[PDB]
């Protein structure tokens, strides 16, 4: 099994216990690490990060410590959107420039591959995304035929939502071109929804109130659908979140599907109404009531008018058992810098969530 771990370049600006740098990375924690995110300037790959050159130092230390560790570079993410890939994708000339810059950049800086996480192609960018991936795949393969080093890996963070999947992807082709997908099996529910009701960020299974299309909004369905569409199960690396989605409750009802007036109060460290990192969640749970959903196989917690749907150690072990049953490629984490990486907040040691995933994957 793979354990694929995204980390981010904005977590370094947080205060403790959320102040993360690549030096917080345990080189034996994960099989793959993925830096989030690179940029594109003048159709070439760059890293925009005040700490860029220190990142390279840590990459080299980590890979020296653990010769098996793979470290990939990611382009994309929600904020980058589709706009970020233009004008690079607009022509084969500009795409060739990009692809050539990637190979040189990854080799120069000791990266093992590229993750393309286009959020999201949809109908409009379906062709652009398909060709980009295919051209990258071929170039990497070409490079390999000429090289003494391993072939550069190619992966993609992909939607777990059935409609977005149908619109964005040509799955059989993707299966040939990608080494694996990083299934983004989270953000199923949240304070952007209308009607504005509580719902879990990342339920494993369908809710008792779900019927029809709402029956798609869970991890088991997403996984099954990708397989159905032609992605081999062992190329499905299943995303698990270390964050939760929060709601401010509109009434006294505290159940799933209860009315919400908006996102929950911002965490003190992440300062973004609507989500909480796990290290903030452990502080939230103090004085909260926690319910484990038997239908959906994940917890939520309520304190005052605040409702948080999140993933804990029980969820980690339950989702790992699931991915193993379905013969998936492994687990992916978004993101390790939102786990309690210092261990100072949750009283469960360093990376309590990710370590549980690791322990569960390694268990016979
Ligand atoms: C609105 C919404 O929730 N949409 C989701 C979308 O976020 C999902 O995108 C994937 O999953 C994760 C988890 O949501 C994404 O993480 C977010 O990524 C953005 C950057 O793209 C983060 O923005 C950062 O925000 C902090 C906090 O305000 C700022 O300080 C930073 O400057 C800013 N970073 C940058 C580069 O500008 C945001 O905080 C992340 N949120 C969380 C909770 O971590 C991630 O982008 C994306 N994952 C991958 C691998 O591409 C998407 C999944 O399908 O669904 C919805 O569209």
């Amino acid at each position: 099994y793979k354990l694929v771990c995204y980390f981010t370049n904005w977590s370094q600006d947080r205060q403790e216990p959320g102040k993360f740098t690549p030096e917080n990375i345990d080189p034996f924690l994960c099989s793959h690490l993925i830096y989030s995110f690179a940029s594109i300037e003048n159709n070439k790959v760059i890293i925009k990060d005040k700490s860029e050159v220190m990142l390279y130092q840590t990459i080299n230390s980590l890979k020296t410590k653990n010769p098996k560790l793979k470290i990939l570079l990611s382009i994309g993410g929600y904020l980058f959107g589709s706009k970020g890939f233009h004008p690079m994708v607009d022509s084969s000339t500009s795409r060739l420039e990009f692809i050539n810059s990637i190979i040189l950049f990854l080799r120069n800086h000791n990266f093992d591959g590229l993750d393309v996480s286009w959020i999201y192609p949809d109908q409009k960018e379906n062709t652009h995304f398909t060709v980009l991936i295919h051209e990258l795949a071929e170039a990497f393969q070409k490079d390999f035929t000429k090289s003494t080093k391993e072939r550069l890996l190619l992966t993609v963070g992909v939607s777990a939502g059935r409609q977005m999947i149908d619109n964005s992807y040509q799955v059989e082709k993707l299966a040939k071109d990608l080494d694996f997908i990083n299934l983004l099996s989270f953000d199923f529910h949240g304070s952007w929804e209308k009607p504005l009701i509580t719902g879990h960020n990342s339920p494993l299974s369908k809710g008792w109130q779900d019927r029809g299309p709402s029956s798609y909004y869970n991890v088991e369905y997403a996984v099954g659908y990708w397989i159905h569409k032609g992605m081999p199960s062992e190329k499905v690396v299943m995303g698990i979140p270390t964050y939760g989605h929060s709601f401010t409750l509109a009434s006294a009802e505290t159940t799933v599907g209860a009315p919400a007036s908006g996102p929950g109060a911002a965490g003190p460290i992440t300062e973004s109404s609507g989500f909480l990192a796990y290290y903030e969640i452990c502080q939230f749970l103090k004085g909260a009531k926690i319910t484990w959903l038997q239908d959906q196989q994940v917890p939520y917690a309520v304190k005052g008018n605040q409702w948080v749907g999140y993933d804990d150690v029980k969820s980690m072990e339950t989702k790992v058992q699931f991915l193993k049953n379905l013969n998936l490629g492994g687990a992916m984490i978004w993101s390790i810098d939102m786990d309690d990486f210092t261990g100072k907040s949750c009283n469960q040691g360093p990376y309590p969530l990710v370590q549980a995933v690791k322990r569960s994957l390694g268990s016979l």
